[PDB]
């Protein structure tokens, strides 16, 4: 291995590529490499890399469109990072027609002297819409969506009601006024909340979680497919769930006024919002109400109709609000640190675009879940039990250096010395809030942050300013949370003197070697789901702008490159490119650290965060890209 690197090939539509381990792959090297290959590589000069061998080749389902040249069929990949055509012999056409979207299995990889060859294994057709975009995204990103037969068989024997035999031995919380608060369109209720004032100060908080590990035991078909998926995937009006709906919307979901098994984190909180204690136990509950964020917020604002309808719960909802206010302040004391809302028509296409409104009902659930997440992480960390922590690393030295150089030119500084802490960034964010360039500085700060991941090494969570954090409260839709419930049940039994590695209600002890693999896989699945949903969102946004060619929009420069700058349209969350060739004729200089394109003769300056107006010049539906002209 010295000195090799295992990495994944990332193609580029222009013929060259990259190795994700940042290494560059020449155009000639990419004649035998395929976007998605897993390889062993060696570094060269400047940083270029040479491929030693292909460890896991990319052969799986390639989505593209079918055409013919001189009677020879071929497929143009939909993902232009697969920057080659695929010949299809005439007996492997499966009855595809010109322009149809098809799915290909490679039979010959491309080489320097020959083109790739494949066979069409599925024909999707020419009816391009939201359903088609989802179908393409599932296949391109290899998201599992077909239920294995063994999963269907495992689930066939499930009763609709929890049997009394399952409730025996559990803490009875059915008289506790636990409630669920979720979006109107949600059907998989992972969590329920209740809190009381604590005698002498503070609060006692119950966070009750769907007891997924009771229903999904290790190595069963349900477990193997849940790990395979890694997470639920959320498309427009359509969920690809990690678990079959009979569990995720039924027995696991904490539905109203029905007895349900749950795993409970019961916590004490000080009058200043500090977690002072926690315990975990299996219980049975009965949700007193299925509420929405909108209803709860209106209740807290004083809405008469809702406070009459839910009068027996109003005091309990107000107490969660009181607790939240102090938890929010505790997050501030700790070190602290806008989204599109698609309105769809009946055909799952965008009718209009709104800005999501986030209110105290969203945030009180968020802070309650964070407390349970902290409690679960501290529980497994103190026990030295192999588990996935939800970690968020410090910003890179290079990102801090570039950020401080941008700040210094403005007379600003990032406090905290050479290794600033979350509170230092939060202090800087406060200081710049009212500046005209606050959005530019916030964007630069957030873009210096690393991406959060699942990892069995607890390196802390920078963004939340937490020493120990782990995802515990959504085991219906995240595989890491499922494994954490298993570890907690295993530890609870061990504290009672139990000596086995499993528990009759679903506990399980994992090895550190398993957890290393699981962290990489589950972090992969999280990113994979995000890229697929973004693909579909890109298609919907381009479809929405198709009839806007020629029209003018206000926007903000969202990224600057040597070939132009991208602009995000105000209130629409839609991006497009102002190419440098569309600007006034000049010699344009690119400042990378300043994120600036400067015209030498004109003195004109287009910088990240600048407010502009752009005209929609073109919408390319095949590439899902929009072209702008400035002014
Ligand atoms: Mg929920």
């Amino acid at each position: 291995h010295h000195h090799h690197h295992h990495g994944t090939v990332i193609g580029h539509r222009d013929g060259y590529g990259f190795l994700r381990v940042d290494l560059y792959l020449s155009s000639e090297q990419m004649k035998t490499c395929i976007h998605g290959d897993q390889v062993l590589a060696q570094p060269l000069g400047v940083r270029e890399a040479r491929i030693v061998r292909v460890l896991v080749p990319k052969t799986s389902q390639i989505v593209g469109r079918y055409f013919t040249e001189a009677g020879v069929g071929f497929v143009v990949p939909d993902d232009s990072r697969l920057s080659f055509d695929i010949l299809i012999p005439p007996d492997q056409i499966m009855g595809a027609r010109m322009g149809f979207v098809v799915v290909v299995e490679l039979t010959q990889r491309p080489t320097r002297r020959t083109k790739a060859v494949g066979k069409i294994v599925e024909v999707l057709g020419d009816n391009m819409g939201t359903g088609m975009a989802v179908d393409i995204a599932l296949r391109t990103h290899e998201i599992p969506y077909i239920w294995p037969q063994a999963v269907e068989q495992q689930v066939a024997g499930l009763k609709e009601e929890v049997p009394e035999e399952a409730k025996a031995g559990r803490v009875d919380l059915r008289d506790l006024p636990l409630v669920t608060i979720d979006g109107e369109d949600a059907r998989d209720f992972d969590d329920a909340v209740y809190c009381e004032k604590k005698r002498g100060g503070g609060w006692r908080l119950w966070v009750a979680i769907a007891d997924v590990s009771y229903y999904v035991r290790p190595s069963t078909p349900l477990d193997r497919e849940a790990r395979n998926r890694g997470t639920s995937v959320y498309f427009p009006s359509q969920v690809i769930p990690m678990l079959p709906e009979v569990l995720s919307n039924g027995l696991c979901s904490l539905n109203p006024q029905v007895d349900r098994l749950c795993m409970v984190c019961e916590m004490t909180v000080s009058s200043k919002g500090r977690l002072t204690g926690y315990k975990f136990y299996e219980a049975v509950m009965s949700s007193h109400a299925r509420l929405t964020y909108t209803k709860v917020w209106h209740i807290l604002q004083g809405d008469q109709d809702l406070r009459e309808q839910y009068a027996p719960l109003v005091k309990h909802l107000e107490e969660l609000h009181n607790l939240y206010k102090v938890l929010d302040k505790a997050r501030e004391e700790r070190g602290g640190i806008e989204e599109a809302k698609f309105i769809f028509n009946a055909e799952r296409r965008i009718e209009r675009i709104e800005q999501t409104q986030r209110n105290d009902a969203h945030k009180l659930i968020e802070e309650c879940m964070i407390l349970a997440n902290i409690s679960a992480a501290r529980f497994v960390e103190k026990a030295k039990e192999p588990a996935l922590f939800r970690i968020h690393d410090k910003p890179s030295t290079e990102a801090i250096t570039s950020f401080r150089s941008v700040l210094a030119e403005l007379g600003l500084e990032l406090p905290g010395g050479n290794k600033p802490e979350p509170r230092d960034y939060a202090e800087l964010l406060e200081s710049v809030a009212d500046r005209p360039d606050a959005e530019m500085l916030q964007t630069m700060l957030l873009r210096s942050m690393k991406q959060a991941i699942y990892d069995p090494e607890n390196r802390g969570h920078f963004g939340l300013a937490l020493q120990s954090y782990a995802h515990f409260t959504s085991p219906i839709r995240r595989y890491p949370d499922l494994t954490l419930h298993r570890a907690i049940k295993y530890l609870l039994a061990k504290e009672q003197g139990h000596q086995g590695n499993t528990t009759e209600t679903g506990g399980y002890h994992y090895s550190m070697e398993e957890m290393l693999q699981l962290g990489q896989h589950c972090s992969m699945a999280e990113r994979r789901a995000d890229e697929a949903t973004r693909d579909v969102a890109d298609w919907l946004k381009c479809d929405f702008m198709l009839d806007q060619v020629g029209n003018v929009f206000k926007g903000v420069i969202s990224s600057v490159t040597g070939f132009g700058f991208f602009v995000r349209l105000d209130d629409l969350f839609i991006d497009g490119l102002v190419h440098v060739s569309s600007l006034d004729n000049d010699y344009y200089r690119f400042d990378q650290v300043g994120q600036r394109l400067m015209g030498e003769s004109s003195g004109q300056t287009y910088r990240l965060g600048d407010r502009v107006e752009v005209r929609v010049e073109a919408v390319n539906m095949d590439e899902r890209k929009i072209d702008f002209s400035l002014i």
